[PDB]
This record gives C-alpha cells, structure tokens and sequence, in this order.
C-alpha cells in the first residue's frame, strides 16, 4: 500500500458528451489516494488529485508525475506531460487546465477515442509524506527529529552518523551534573534516542544548553557556530577522558597564512587549526575550481600595502595554504551574503557541483602517499527558497556505502544519488551550503560499529531515571 510509485488508469466513457467534472477510482500510493480528474473549459481538462478527501491540515507529500492519454493506436503516439507538485489541501489539486485541444482528443481520425471513450493513465513519484504517520525506523531504519532550530536538526543527525565521534561522545563522564545545563549530557540523550526510538526525537532540552532560545539565536549563526558550541563544548569535557582529544583528531586541520615583501626580505608565516573550510562559490563552477580560488595569491598595494615595523609599509604578497586536511571535512559553500543596493540578506542560489569522491592532496604543500588525501561525500544539508528563511533538510548515506538517505525532520527516507547529488547543484531555488567529506583511508574507523553496548551503563541508567520521573 506504502509503495513509493505507480502507475493507474481511468476510462471516460460517452466523452463527447461531456459536461462536466470526473474523479476517477482511487489508486494508493504511501498510503494516500491518488485519484485522476477530467474535465471540459473549448479544451481537455487533466488533473491528478491527492488525498483531496481528508479534512486535515497538517499533512503534505511531494511527487512527480506522468498524466498520459492513451492512442488506441499506438502507445507511442499517446500525449502525455510531465508534473512536479507539492500536494496539501490548499493545493491538493495539480495539473492542466488546457491539456490537450478538445478538437484533437475527438478527432476519430487520430485514435484517441474508440466508443467515445477516452483512457488516462497517471504514472506518480510519491516522496514521503508529513502529517501521516511515517514510520522512519522502518523502510529506513533510522529515526527522525521533530519541529524546525533551523539547521540544528541536520546538523544534529550529520553529526550523530560521525560514529567515532558518537562513541566517544557516549563515553563521556557526565554524571556529576545538572540535566538542564550539561550540554554534552543534554546531547548524551540525542545521541541515544537518535538511536533506540521510533518516534521523533526531542531536540528540546538541548536547544537550551546553548542559551540558543526562542528561535532568533538559530538565525543569528549558522551552522559552523553551533558544530562549535556543541563540539568545542563536548571536548573541555573529554578533557581526561580515555577519549581525550578525539574531535581535534577527527576534525582539526592546520592551515597557514603568510607574507614574503616583494621587494624587502620578510615573511611571515602563522599555522592556525581549523575544523572546516568555507569555500567560495559566486563565480565558479565546482569545489575543484574553489580550492584553486581559496589558494590564490592576493597582493597587497595602495591601502592594502603591508604594515612591516621597522621596513614600515611594504610591497608583499598573502596567501594561505594547507598542511594538513582531517578525516571528517566540514565543507561549508557561501550562499548566504548581504546585498550591496538593498539592505538585504541574501542568499545565491547559482549552480556548484560536489563531487562523490574528491582529490584534494594537490592543495597541500606537502603531501604523503600511502595515505592520501581524498575523501568521499557523506552529507549534504540542503535548504530551499531565495528567501533567507525555509526549509531544512539532510541526506546522508552514514555507513559510506553509496547507499543514501533524507532526513527531513521526522521523515527519513530512503532516496537515489541524484536525489540527494545531482539533485542539490544550485539552481538558475532548492540547494546545499555545507558538505561533509570522510577521508578514504579512514572511512572504516571515522565510521566504526555502533552497539548498544558501547553506552556506558550507568548512563543508560541515568538516562532512565530521569525518565520515570514525572
């Protein structure tokens, strides 16, 4: 009943003499009742209707579509269109007003009728749909989040499939403290939910640690900003844990910036961590061509020229370069910037292209075979709408196997590469801004095996009892 596509047909007979509106006998697809319309405007009306029937507000699927018209001639001589629609009640009609030239439909000369009778036939692409209760843990085996916090929710699940980073989070001694201030704790249930329940987990509480209420401190950061509260946060607390020092190492990068005056003798060199990596876009075409970009060599003159003590205002170049690139890659893409001639906060939604696998060694001054430097796509967090407001959303294939996913709030679904690839290249109104990228030497440990007897025990206790309690 829950299938993900069909295919279905609706005869009208005694056509010509037609006079008014048609609902054909519904068909079921995620367990919605997808029915066909047809009627006069002279023209051919051609419709698809879903779930028309239910009172409810708060539900809504997504699907593409085939409305055909049969040739009793031939079936390659049928006309059809293609649909894309976002069904709820409001809209729970889609289609064509004038889909066909009445005066074609009827001429016997052409197939088309036979007894007067016309036979339409709706190919759908049902996604997953809101507001029916979507069984996650099941055609899935992955769980969902509630609400939307923006862009916590993907961030949440994107880093909930970093394993590595999972059990060491587990692992952490958060007994001595408070359930409402204990970030790592209020995390500690995320993390265990996201993973025993079939039912949306509670971002909840851990919204609060942050301070991060009322919603107007979600759209006054972004996503690099939480990844740092949460994790910088996880970490002065693996402070003399046996899991000690375990995101550095699994996100920490070294970088480095520098001078070398054109025409004086002086450098200056600076290597700084980093845990992620914004990368241009306006104007280039893929991350390959962002990279270049990013290690391009800026000159400094005019006002730009460079403060150099004792050889006082110099001629020079500045640069960064890269020393060391880690084994979780936080990608994040700049569409989000402020207008020049508005006031506005703007959001480019052109064309970039990421790749599956990415070479990246050829950025480093120094690299080391046997362990090179490519990584593979693990996440792309998407958002929709020119607007800097919307929708997210997440795929993620979590064990790198190829094999994708969406995680759209409480629905995760399962979905095809160019769904959550190909799918999420910009757009000249729906993309991705950040990406996650696994190093292809450490894949197997960045995304180890997950038990339930990994969590402590104590905590699964804790856990508990705060769970008993009213």
């Amino acid at each position: 009943s829950w299938r993900s596509e069909a295919t279905f047909q609706f005869t009208v007979e005694r056509f010509s003499r037609l006079s008014e509106s048609v609902l054909s006998p519904p068909c079921f697809v995620r367990n919605l009742p997808w029915k066909i319309m047809v009627m006069p405007r002279k023209s051919v009306g051609f419709f698809l209707q879903c779930n028309a029937e239910s009172d409810s507000t708060s539900w809504s699927c997504h699907a593409q579509a085939v409305l055909k018209i049969i040739n009793y001639r031939d079936d390659e001589k049928s006309f059809s269109r293609r649909i894309s629609h976002l069904f709820f009640h409001k809209e729970n009609d889609w289609g064509f007003s004038n889909f066909m030239a009445w005066s074609e439909v009827t001429d016997p000369e052409k197939g088309f009728i036979d007894d007067d009778k016309v036979t339409f036939e709706v190919f759908v692409q049902a996604d997953a749909p809101h507001g029916v209760a979507w069984d996650s843990k099941k055609h899935t085996g992955y769980v969902g989040l509630k609400n939307q916090t923006c862009y916590m929710n993907s961030l949440l699940q994107t880093l909930f499939f970093t394993n590595q980073l999972r059990k060491a989070v587990y692992m952490m001694p958060t007994e001595g403290d408070d359930s409402s201030k204990s970030v790592p704790l209020a995390l500690q249930r995320v993390f265990y939910e996201l993973q025993h329940s079939d039912k949306p987990v509670g971002t909840k509480k851990l919204t609060k640690s942050f301070g991060w209420e009322t919603l107007d401190s979600f759209m006054q950061h972004d996503v690099q900003e939480l990844c740092r509260v949460l994790l910088d946060n996880v970490e002065n607390k693996m402070k003399g844990t046996c899991v000690e020092g375990t995101i550095p190492k699994l996100f920490r990068g070294k970088m480095v910036s520098y001078i070398q005056c054109k025409e004086v003798d002086y450098r200056s060199d600076r290597r700084e961590d980093y845990y992620d990596i914004q990368l241009s876009i306006k104007g280039k075409k893929n991350i390959f061509e962002s990279f270049v970009d990013y290690v391009a060599v800026e000159q400094l003159d005019g006002d730009n020229k460079y403060d150099a003590g004792e050889h006082g205002l110099q001629e020079a170049e500045k640069g960064v370069k890269f020393l060391t690139l880690p084994p979780v890659l936080h990608l994040q893409l700049m569409r989000f910037m402020y207008d020049p001639q508005t006031d506005q906060n703007i959001k480019i939604n052109d064309r970039f292209e990421f790749p599956e696998q990415l070479p990246l060694d050829e950025f480093l001054q120094k690299t080391d075979p046997k362990d090179p430097a490519n990584y593979i796509l693990h996440a792309v967090l998407v958002h929709s709408g020119d607007n800097h407001g919307g929708h997210y959303v997440v795929y993620l294939n979590p064990k790198g196997d190829g094999k994708w996913c969406k995680f759209d709030d409480d629905v995760v679904s399962r979905c095809t590469k160019e769904e959550a690839i190909e799918h999420n290249y910009g757009g000249h109104c729906t993309n991705a801004y950040m990406l996650v990228y696994i190093r292809e030497s450490k894949l197997s440990e960045v995304l180890q095996a997950v038990t339930d007897h990994d969590i402590p025990q104590q905590l699964v206790e804790r856990l508990q009892e705060e769970k008993r309690i009213e």
